[PDB]
């Protein structure tokens, strides 16, 4: 039968053009989402309209607390509920907002970032790996080591979050599955985005001054669960048009 | 006047080398500590007896928790209490144990490792910086961090997201003129009660000289970084591991 | 019209299956090798048998000296006169053996590993771009770069200088549309010849299987990055190590 | 005794600041230079000035060539010549000049930036280790992973440093030889004028302002003391976090 895949953040944007790039080389998907519920059935409603039975959602806030672990595995118990296996898990779930050194409560602040980037990506691989061309692959950042001023706990968890891949990786080999990253660049401007800001930002990438695709992060991310990436364990490819080689 | 400094997990150990260093170089200290109360309660006492009122002890778990923000507060509000000012920050204290993928519930080991080697650290930062010259903070990481321990992907992820906090609060906090660095050790002080055979094991890995780090070298990294010949170093990480994380599997 | 790329040091092992897949994908190819020539014209002529008229030879030494610019804008050259246009350079030719800090002169085992490695791929990347679809360059590094052999520091220089060469190149040709990228085995296609305790060794220590990489892997991600699947991709240094470079000693 | 150290282009600059801050440590030195003669001999009067027979310069071109190892050899030689022992050696000499991928000929522009920037301070380690608190310090980049436009080979010299100060101390490390880095990112600024200095200066968080030599020599006398016993293979970045920041 097929495979199956989890995409955390599957409603919209990056997440979305993942799940569809998976479901298109014909995996069954599992959509998880938080708040983007219509967004989210929508796109299950449209991968099943495409083959019949082949996509699911699943809801949990990815914010760090003690329930944190039962909500992971209960998202990894949702994909053998649906498709009786879990061959790939993707964690692009991400919160990113600033917070500044010098309302959301700290706490809040810590549970979220952390939690969405890091913790949840942890639990997830804890699941997953417990539940077992089998593979993790985690969304990080290619700026992680200029990073956008104020933004320090954001920082934080996609450094912790390359932390894992390595960690995970290391230990999940014996067992088979590979973990990888994909590090985008910027990446699908929000049309939304002021346009002074969108050519800001675009201005700045060597290749093309312009930001990836959605499908561009998404193709990445088909390579490193595919046959072709088979020996490729513990790396994190960027897929940011040289902007991270850009000095000050 | 004095300047004076926090240094976290300062009972024991390399934050007690730290803590003895920064004040043999004349900086009152604020003794943080978890358990070890008899070891931090008698550090101080040996610091006070050198130099009347020079040293104080704090109490803090800094597993992550609702607390956890007041809880590092009150660290800093304790050197501005006891001496008036706070100039260097040295995060220490540390959980390191093992968190296997494949009788604490996994919630709790994140709260303690993520914690006591991340969120604490930057809650610190925070209140450090709010609360404001050579001023500067320390962060102990690993020079292993890229060829971690087998199973310990919890501890792995906290140094991991210390090496970003590092390098965030250096970027934002530098037009402030606090400086923010780290030291990596690779193998220090390895504990006593462990067998001399084992101890061998890992000093036999080591380039220079067969043998673990002492607690005073890891602090005189420590001493440089805080002192005015670092004065334009800012997101700089210093490996003090004897070429260790150069050696190959 | 079919695509066309060069393959630097073609004629066996790793750069006889890039030059194979490259081949397989629609590409017509360049084999250069330096003194592989039964095994270059042998792979020309199996290539040739799948589809006439898509593969030549090229022979030249790499080796650093006043004549290696003229050298590497021969071969450049060798694809132009032949096929018209070249899409893609693999720059996978190297020497590789000890040069002990503690035959072959000094400056010559300097030339051969500087010029291989480095020079001769800097060379080559300037010819080709200058002579200038999905143009793009691709760089063969090395996943233990950090963490070199003993006794190989100037292998692990010219590899160094290689990942400078993908990052500056990667940024410079980004304007004429031209990518750059690397990948970087940890260890593949052990030689028969080897020791079988030496190999034994190698092997084990892969947490990905507990063996060493086929060529047709490392060629995979070379495909890949030639690939329109990588259109936004450039700078970027793929590791295919098997996790080989995550274990610590 | 005191110990000696071998500075190569050290007539100005952060050369001369290190050398400098050396002498003042109580180190007796050899001041290599290339063209700077006048500045090279006017610096060794200065410091034997301080203290009677403590410096001599020594001059050697220190791009490649076949001869090369044999200039690295006679570097080292001087000191030994001059000081009866070698203890330190800091490789700080650098060509720097674009070399853009699309008068000198490139084979001229790969030796000298090359040269200088890699196979030099190869050689000179080679030396220092075969004649034996034993050190060496390169001085590396902050900017490696961030370069100049149009430098790849003044990139990749500083790459292949990187590489070197790593296999050095590893393979060095059982003779008891220390091998480190110090990584500048924006230092003295000169050749250039202002406004374009001020450019510089305005990019840099910590103070606006590009490091002093004194703060770049600060990091050279850190690694080669005894504060620094257990260091070797290590780089430290003195950039007033220049290379964190992003575009
Ligand atoms: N876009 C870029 O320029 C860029 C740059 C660097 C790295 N990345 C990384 O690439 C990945 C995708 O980027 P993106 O722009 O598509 O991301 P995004 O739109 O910012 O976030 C993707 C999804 O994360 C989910 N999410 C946020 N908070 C959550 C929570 N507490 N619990 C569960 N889910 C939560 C949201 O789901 P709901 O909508 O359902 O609420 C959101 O749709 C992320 O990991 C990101 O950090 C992106
Ligand atoms: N030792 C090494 O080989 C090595 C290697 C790499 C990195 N490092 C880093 O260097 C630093 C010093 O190492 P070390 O071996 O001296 O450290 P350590 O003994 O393992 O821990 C230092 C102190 O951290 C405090 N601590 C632990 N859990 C805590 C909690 N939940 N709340 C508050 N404090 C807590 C403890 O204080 P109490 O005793 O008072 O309870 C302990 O004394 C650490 O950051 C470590 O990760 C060390
Ligand atoms: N194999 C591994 O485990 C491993 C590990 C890390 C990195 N890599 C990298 O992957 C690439 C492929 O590895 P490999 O093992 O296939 O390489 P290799 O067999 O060691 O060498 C590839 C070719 O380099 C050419 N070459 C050597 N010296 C030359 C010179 N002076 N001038 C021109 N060409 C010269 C040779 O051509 P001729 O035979 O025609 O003389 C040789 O066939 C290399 O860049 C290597 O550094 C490999
Ligand atoms: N200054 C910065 O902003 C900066 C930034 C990053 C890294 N760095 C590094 O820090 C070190 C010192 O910087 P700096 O600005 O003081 O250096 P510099 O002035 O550009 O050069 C130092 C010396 O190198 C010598 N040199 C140049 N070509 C030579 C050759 N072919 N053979 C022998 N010697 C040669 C020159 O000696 P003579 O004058 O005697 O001919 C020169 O005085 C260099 O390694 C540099 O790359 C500096
Ligand atoms: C497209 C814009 C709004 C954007 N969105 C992001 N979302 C997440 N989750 N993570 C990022 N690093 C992230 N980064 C950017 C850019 C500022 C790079
Ligand atoms: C002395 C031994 C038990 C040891 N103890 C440690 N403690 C903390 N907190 N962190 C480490 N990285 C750490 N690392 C080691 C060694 C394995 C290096
Ligand atoms: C398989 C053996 C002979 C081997 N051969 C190599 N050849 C080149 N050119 N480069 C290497 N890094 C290289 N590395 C190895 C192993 C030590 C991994
Ligand atoms: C002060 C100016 C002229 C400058 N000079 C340099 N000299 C050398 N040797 N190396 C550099 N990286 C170097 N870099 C700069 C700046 C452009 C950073």
């Amino acid at each position: 039968e097929a495979p199956a895949a989890v995409v955390t953040g599957a409603a919209k944007r990056i997440g979305r053009a993942i799940a569809v790039k998976l479901h298109q080389t014909g995996y069954r998907v599992v959509i998880h989402y938080h708040n983007s519920a219509e967004a989210a059935v929508s796109l299950a409603d449209e991968l099943n309209k495409e083959r019949s039975n082949t996509a699911v959602v699943c809801q949990a806030d990815l914010t760090n607390s003690n329930v944190l672990p039962a909500s992971c595995e209960e998202i990894i118990n949702s994909c053998f509920r649906a498709f009786g296996r879990c061959d790939v898990l993707v964690n692009n779930a991400s919160a990113f907002y600033p917070t500044p050194l010098v309302g959301k409560t700290v706490e809040t602040q810590v549970a979220e970032l952390i939690g969405t980037n890091a913790i949840a990506p942890f639990l997830l691989t804890m699941s997953f790996a417990q539940r077992q061309n089998l593979s993790i692959v985690n969304l990080c950042d290619a700026m992680v080591d200029q990073p956008c001023m104020a933004f320090s706990l954001y920082n934080m968890g996609k450094h912790a979050l390359v932390g894992l891949t390595q960690s995970a990786a290391l230990e999940l080999a014996p067992y088979g599955i590979r973990v990888n990253g994909v590090a985008p660049g910027v990446s699908l401007l929000p049309v939304a985005m002021g346009e002074e800001e969108k050519d800001k930002w675009r201005r700045k990438v060597p290749l093309g001054r312009r930001e990836a695709s959605a499908e561009q992060i998404a193709d990445a991310v088909i390579f490193l669960v595919s046959g072709s990436a088979q020996y490729i364990t513990g790396s994190i490819i960027k897929v940011d048009g040289g902007l991270s080689l850009v000095h000050a």
